[PDB]
């Protein structure tokens, strides 16, 4: 049972995996066309930053 902690998000998850896939796919489509532009957490209070979307999903599940 994963709960999206996004302020602008009114949707919840059924499993820890659900938010990861929901946040990764829904909150970050990812253009995959960036030469050198690392990804950063998109939380209001969080200042987490990662090299790739996968690095975030790992952080989101642990920190979010
Ligand atoms: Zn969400
Ligand atoms: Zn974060």
């Amino acid at each position: 049972d994963l709960k999206c902690k996004w302020k602008e998000c009114p949707e919840s998850a059924s499993s820890l995996f659900d938010l990861q896939r929901h946040l990764l796919k829904d909150h970050v489509s990812q253009d995959f066309k960036h030469p050198m532009e690392p990804l950063a957490c998109n939380w209001e209070d969080c200042d987490f930053l990662g090299d790739d979307t996968a690095s975030i999903v790992n952080h989101i599940n642990a920190q979010h």
